[PDB]
């Protein structure tokens, strides 16, 4: 074999994870980048918050996911990276423990994300998109019986590069990620909020 990486998977620091008072009040809100990121160049690469995660390629970078670094562990998709290693200015970051089922992969400890979601609420992804600067979207996320219980999912309403991102409650905590697609007997294709789930 290779003792090599399979890629190159870097992360990217983009914003705080918090809830942005702007976007309660006006439904969506910009958030600022760091000097100020006027435009984010998907293709240059550049603790606690949210990252994008990209791949190098000859063509440069492609945003391929996002995910949440907190408490000293980095949480995103299954899909997105498939159990990779991933770089962060050049500091190396191991898969401690996954769950296909759920589409969730942790790096460097368990799970620490502690949002919490009932019914009524509303959330803010906190949704880092390929190509663009980071923006909380206030959503209100609909009930889901699941065959064992209860989830609460939002819409599709990003894109598939943004998976990964947080979601977050009125506390600033992490209800979940974006972008685990889940099709419901109503032949739709729903965003199944990670931790909101029951059985």
């Amino acid at each position: 074999g290779s003792h090599m990486l399979e890629a190159d998977l870097e992360l990217e620091r983009a914003a705080d994870v918090r809830w942005e008072e702007q976007a309660e009040i006006s439904g969506s809100s910009p958030i600022l980048s760091i000097s100020i990121k006027n435009e984010e160049e998907e293709q240059t690469l550049g603790e606690d918050g949210a990252y994008r995660i990209k791949q190098k390629g000859i063509l440069g970078y492609s945003q391929i996911g996002a995910g949440v670094y907190k408490e000293g562990t980095f949480h995103t998709m299954w899909h997105v990276t498939r159990g990779a290693v991933l770089m962060h200015k050049g500091k190396r970051i191991e898969p401690s423990w996954a769950d296909v089922k759920k589409d969730l992969i942790s790096y460097g400890g368990g799970w620490k994300l502690e949002g919490e979601w009932k019914e009524g609420e509303e959330v803010q992804v906190l949704a880092l998109e390929p190509g663009k600067n980071p923006r909380a979207v206030q959503t209100k996320p609909g009930l889901f019986k699941t065959n064992t219980g209860t989830i609460g999912c939002v819409s599709l309403d990003f894109s598939p590069g943004t998976s990964g991102s947080p979601i977050v409650d009125k506390k600033g905590k992490v209800v979940g990620l974006y972008g685990n697609g889940v099709v419901t007997r109503s032949g739709a294709y729903v965003s199944a909020i990670a931790n909101t789930e029951k059985s």
